[PDB]
Protein backbone atom coordinates (compact mmCIF):
# COMPACT_ATOMS: atom_id res chain seq x y z
CA UNK A 1 0.00 0.00 0.00
CA UNK A 2 3.00 2.29 -0.66
CA UNK A 3 4.82 0.46 -3.47
CA UNK A 4 1.71 1.61 -5.33
CA UNK A 5 2.55 5.20 -4.29
CA UNK A 6 6.00 4.68 -5.81
CA UNK A 7 4.55 3.33 -9.09
CA UNK A 8 1.96 6.14 -9.35
CA UNK A 9 4.68 8.75 -8.82
CA UNK A 10 6.60 7.01 -11.60
CA UNK A 11 3.55 7.43 -13.88
CA UNK A 12 3.43 11.11 -12.89
CA UNK A 13 6.96 11.54 -14.15
CA UNK A 14 5.90 9.85 -17.41
CA UNK A 15 2.90 12.20 -17.74
CA UNK A 16 5.01 15.28 -17.21
CA UNK A 17 7.57 13.99 -19.75
CA UNK A 18 4.84 13.65 -22.36
CA UNK A 19 3.65 17.20 -21.55
CA UNK A 20 7.22 18.40 -22.34
CA UNK A 21 7.39 16.40 -25.60
CA UNK A 22 7.42 17.75 -29.16
CA UNK A 23 3.98 16.25 -29.69
CA UNK A 24 2.36 18.92 -27.44
CA UNK A 25 4.88 21.72 -27.86
CA UNK A 26 2.51 23.93 -29.90
CA UNK A 27 0.31 24.53 -26.86
CA UNK A 28 2.46 23.45 -23.88
CA UNK A 29 5.19 26.06 -24.28
CA UNK A 30 3.51 28.83 -22.14
CA UNK A 31 3.68 26.35 -19.23
CA UNK A 32 7.30 25.11 -19.43
CA UNK A 33 8.80 27.74 -17.12
CA UNK A 34 7.59 30.20 -14.46
CA UNK A 35 5.54 33.16 -15.69
CA UNK A 36 7.94 36.08 -16.26
CA UNK A 37 6.44 38.71 -14.01
CA UNK A 38 8.95 41.28 -15.26
CA UNK A 39 7.38 41.24 -18.76
CA UNK A 40 5.15 44.00 -20.12
CA UNK A 41 1.56 43.37 -19.07
CA UNK A 42 2.39 41.13 -16.10
CA UNK A 43 2.79 43.88 -13.46
CA UNK A 44 -0.40 42.63 -11.71
CA UNK A 45 0.34 38.90 -11.95
CA UNK A 46 1.52 38.41 -8.32
CA UNK A 47 -1.45 40.53 -7.12
CA UNK A 48 -3.85 37.98 -8.65
CA UNK A 49 -1.93 34.72 -8.53
CA UNK A 50 -0.90 33.94 -4.93
CA UNK A 51 0.72 30.59 -5.84
CA UNK A 52 2.48 30.45 -9.24
CA UNK A 53 3.28 27.02 -10.71
CA UNK A 54 4.84 25.73 -13.94
CA UNK A 55 6.07 22.44 -15.43
CA UNK A 56 9.80 22.94 -14.66
CA UNK A 57 8.98 23.57 -10.99
CA UNK A 58 6.76 20.48 -10.95
CA UNK A 59 9.66 18.51 -12.54
CA UNK A 60 12.08 19.68 -9.85
CA UNK A 61 9.52 18.85 -7.13
CA UNK A 62 9.07 15.29 -8.45
CA UNK A 63 12.86 14.89 -8.55
CA UNK A 64 13.24 16.30 -5.04
CA UNK A 65 10.52 13.91 -3.81
CA UNK A 66 8.37 16.78 -2.63
CA UNK A 67 5.10 15.01 -3.53
CA UNK A 68 3.80 12.47 -0.98
CA UNK A 69 1.60 10.92 -3.64
CA UNK A 70 0.13 11.36 -7.17
CA UNK A 71 -2.69 13.45 -5.70
CA UNK A 72 -0.19 16.14 -4.60
CA UNK A 73 1.42 16.05 -8.06
CA UNK A 74 -1.99 16.42 -9.69
CA UNK A 75 -2.85 19.36 -7.43
CA UNK A 76 0.18 21.32 -8.68
CA UNK A 77 -0.66 20.54 -12.33
CA UNK A 78 -4.24 21.71 -11.72
CA UNK A 79 -2.97 24.75 -9.81
CA UNK A 80 -0.90 25.68 -12.90
CA UNK A 81 -3.96 25.42 -15.11
CA UNK A 82 -6.28 27.24 -12.73
CA UNK A 83 -3.73 30.07 -12.46
CA UNK A 84 -4.00 30.48 -16.21
CA UNK A 85 -7.80 30.40 -16.14
CA UNK A 86 -7.91 32.90 -13.21
CA UNK A 87 -5.45 35.45 -14.56
CA UNK A 88 -6.30 35.60 -18.24
CA UNK A 89 -9.42 36.74 -20.14
CA UNK A 90 -11.52 33.70 -21.16
CA UNK A 91 -11.03 34.41 -24.92
CA UNK A 92 -7.25 34.66 -24.54
CA UNK A 93 -5.29 32.31 -26.80
CA UNK A 94 -3.38 31.01 -23.77
CA UNK A 95 -6.57 29.74 -22.12
CA UNK A 96 -7.27 27.60 -25.21
CA UNK A 97 -3.71 26.28 -25.03
CA UNK A 98 -4.13 25.41 -21.32
CA UNK A 99 -7.28 23.50 -22.31
CA UNK A 100 -5.46 21.42 -24.89
CA UNK A 101 -2.71 20.64 -22.43
CA UNK A 102 -5.13 19.88 -19.58
CA UNK A 103 -6.77 17.46 -22.00
CA UNK A 104 -3.49 15.51 -22.21
CA UNK A 105 -3.00 15.59 -18.45
CA UNK A 106 -6.54 14.60 -17.41
CA UNK A 107 -6.69 11.65 -19.77
CA UNK A 108 -3.30 10.26 -18.67
CA UNK A 109 -3.90 10.94 -14.97
CA UNK A 110 -7.26 9.23 -15.13
CA UNK A 111 -5.91 6.08 -16.82
CA UNK A 112 -3.04 5.69 -14.38
CA UNK A 113 -3.36 2.27 -12.67
CA UNK A 114 -4.26 1.81 -9.00
CA UNK B 1 -10.12 33.01 7.71
CA UNK B 2 -13.27 30.82 7.73
CA UNK B 3 -15.98 33.28 6.66
CA UNK B 4 -14.05 32.97 3.40
CA UNK B 5 -14.61 29.19 3.57
CA UNK B 6 -18.34 29.90 3.90
CA UNK B 7 -18.33 32.27 0.89
CA UNK B 8 -16.30 29.86 -1.28
CA UNK B 9 -18.71 27.03 -0.46
CA UNK B 10 -21.51 29.39 -1.48
CA UNK B 11 -19.76 29.89 -4.85
CA UNK B 12 -19.48 26.10 -5.18
CA UNK B 13 -23.23 25.82 -4.88
CA UNK B 14 -23.54 28.49 -7.60
CA UNK B 15 -21.15 26.57 -9.86
CA UNK B 16 -23.04 23.33 -9.45
CA UNK B 17 -26.34 25.14 -10.13
CA UNK B 18 -24.97 26.45 -13.42
CA UNK B 19 -23.79 22.91 -14.30
CA UNK B 20 -27.44 21.76 -13.82
CA UNK B 21 -28.83 24.64 -15.92
CA UNK B 22 -30.48 24.42 -19.35
CA UNK B 23 -27.49 26.24 -20.82
CA UNK B 24 -25.26 23.14 -20.39
CA UNK B 25 -27.91 20.42 -20.52
CA UNK B 26 -26.80 19.11 -23.95
CA UNK B 27 -23.55 17.77 -22.47
CA UNK B 28 -24.15 17.75 -18.69
CA UNK B 29 -26.96 15.20 -18.65
CA UNK B 30 -24.73 12.04 -18.38
CA UNK B 31 -23.47 13.50 -15.07
CA UNK B 32 -26.74 14.49 -13.33
CA UNK B 33 -27.29 11.19 -11.52
CA UNK B 34 -25.23 8.13 -10.50
CA UNK B 35 -24.11 5.83 -13.33
CA UNK B 36 -26.72 3.06 -13.67
CA UNK B 37 -24.59 -0.01 -13.18
CA UNK B 38 -27.56 -2.26 -13.96
CA UNK B 39 -27.63 -1.06 -17.59
CA UNK B 40 -26.40 -3.11 -20.53
CA UNK B 41 -22.67 -2.58 -20.98
CA UNK B 42 -22.00 -1.40 -17.42
CA UNK B 43 -21.42 -4.84 -15.83
CA UNK B 44 -17.71 -3.96 -15.32
CA UNK B 45 -18.22 -0.39 -14.08
CA UNK B 46 -17.71 -1.11 -10.33
CA UNK B 47 -14.66 -3.27 -11.21
CA UNK B 48 -12.97 -0.22 -12.78
CA UNK B 49 -14.43 2.70 -10.87
CA UNK B 50 -13.76 2.29 -7.12
CA UNK B 51 -15.39 5.64 -6.20
CA UNK B 52 -18.41 6.68 -8.31
CA UNK B 53 -19.53 10.33 -8.18
CA UNK B 54 -22.22 12.42 -9.88
CA UNK B 55 -23.73 15.91 -9.64
CA UNK B 56 -26.81 14.94 -7.54
CA UNK B 57 -24.55 13.30 -4.95
CA UNK B 58 -22.31 16.37 -4.93
CA UNK B 59 -25.46 18.53 -4.46
CA UNK B 60 -26.59 16.43 -1.48
CA UNK B 61 -23.05 16.58 0.00
CA UNK B 62 -22.97 20.40 -0.25
CA UNK B 63 -26.40 20.54 1.41
CA UNK B 64 -25.34 18.12 4.14
CA UNK B 65 -22.20 20.20 4.75
CA UNK B 66 -19.95 17.27 3.97
CA UNK B 67 -17.27 19.45 2.34
CA UNK B 68 -14.83 21.18 4.73
CA UNK B 69 -13.87 23.62 1.99
CA UNK B 70 -14.09 24.37 -1.78
CA UNK B 71 -11.06 22.13 -2.36
CA UNK B 72 -13.03 19.06 -1.17
CA UNK B 73 -15.96 20.08 -3.40
CA UNK B 74 -13.60 20.46 -6.37
CA UNK B 75 -12.06 17.04 -5.68
CA UNK B 76 -15.47 15.34 -6.05
CA UNK B 77 -16.21 17.25 -9.29
CA UNK B 78 -12.80 16.20 -10.65
CA UNK B 79 -13.35 12.65 -9.40
CA UNK B 80 -16.59 12.55 -11.42
CA UNK B 81 -14.76 13.67 -14.54
CA UNK B 82 -11.77 11.39 -14.05
CA UNK B 83 -14.16 8.44 -13.59
CA UNK B 84 -15.54 9.20 -17.02
CA UNK B 85 -12.08 9.51 -18.56
CA UNK B 86 -10.91 6.27 -16.86
CA UNK B 87 -13.87 4.08 -17.73
CA UNK B 88 -14.68 5.11 -21.28
CA UNK B 89 -12.76 4.81 -24.57
CA UNK B 90 -11.09 8.16 -25.42
CA UNK B 91 -13.19 8.59 -28.63
CA UNK B 92 -16.46 7.97 -26.77
CA UNK B 93 -19.02 10.74 -27.15
CA UNK B 94 -19.36 10.94 -23.36
CA UNK B 95 -15.69 11.87 -22.93
CA UNK B 96 -16.23 14.88 -25.22
CA UNK B 97 -19.27 15.83 -23.15
CA UNK B 98 -17.25 15.57 -19.91
CA UNK B 99 -14.70 17.91 -21.51
CA UNK B 100 -17.29 20.54 -22.31
CA UNK B 101 -18.67 20.34 -18.81
CA UNK B 102 -15.22 20.38 -17.17
CA UNK B 103 -14.61 23.52 -19.21
CA UNK B 104 -17.52 25.21 -17.40
CA UNK B 105 -16.36 23.96 -14.01
CA UNK B 106 -12.66 24.84 -14.33
CA UNK B 107 -13.33 28.37 -15.51
CA UNK B 108 -15.82 29.12 -12.72
CA UNK B 109 -13.75 27.40 -10.02
CA UNK B 110 -10.66 29.31 -11.07
CA UNK B 111 -12.38 32.71 -10.99
CA UNK B 112 -13.91 32.16 -7.56
CA UNK B 113 -12.65 34.91 -5.22
CA UNK B 114 -10.24 34.30 -2.33
CL1 LIG C 1 7.79 44.69 -24.25
CL1 LIG D 1 3.01 46.02 -17.70
CL1 LIG E 1 -30.59 -2.70 -23.14
CL1 LIG F 1 -23.58 -5.61 -19.99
Amino acid sequence: KSSKISEQLKCCSGILKEMFAKKHAAYAWPFYKPVDVEALGLHDYCDIIKHPMDMSTIKSKLESREYRDAQEFGADVRLMFSNCYKYNPPDHEVVAMARKLQDVFEMRFAKMPD
